[PDB]
């Protein structure tokens, strides 16, 4: 964790923390220290305490396994950890407590697509911050190179042939 994403992090948090709070103005929201659903009264204005940083807590993760692993690519990438992570917690959760089966149990490359959809949200509500803030990050001519390799393996093939025929 870097020392200037380190100071990002609570500044990135309490942008979310705005933007959530436009949400919850347009639904309608009013500070009361008694918890409710159907009364419309929260504490913290039905996002409690910890639940109001169990969405700040994951974004040094996400930045350590950016650090530890373009664009579209570590977003999907994101995606993919934001799901996993989660079928982590739910399968042990489920071997622990000896539950049912999860649809969810299930590679990536299979699931439907609001189930990653649901994640890519959040990948790009964190990615769009790292990207105004001036943070050029990668996954960490094409054409030529390829036909490059192409002749050397050609050369390669020739030294083969050379030999054969001299046979």
């Amino acid at each position: 964790i870097p020392e200037k994403l380190e100071y990002f992090i609570n500044k990135y948090a309490e942008h979310s923390h705005d933007k959530w709070s436009m949400d919850k103005l347009a639904n309608g929201w009013i500070y009361g220290e008694i918890y409710s659903d159907s009364s419309k009264i929260q504490p913290l204005m039905l996002l409690s305490e910890k639940e109001k940083e169990i969405y700040r807590w994951p974004i040094k993760e996400s930045l350590k396994t950016m650090l530890a692993w373009d664009l579209h690519a570590m977003a999907e990438m994101m995606a993919e950890n934001y799901h996993n992570i989660w079928a982590k917690k739910k399968k042990l959760e489920l071997e622990s407590k000896g539950g049912g089966n999860h649809p969810l149990l299930v590679p990536y490359d299979t699931l439907t697509a609001k189930e990653k959809a649901k994640d890519r949200e959040k990948a790009q509500d964190i990615f769009k911050f790292l990207q105004i803030s001036g943070y050029v990050v990668s996954r960490g001519x094409x054409x030529x190179x390829x036909x490059x390799x192409x002749x050397x393996x050609x050369x390669x093939x020739x030294x083969x042939x050379x030999x054969x025929x001299x046979x």
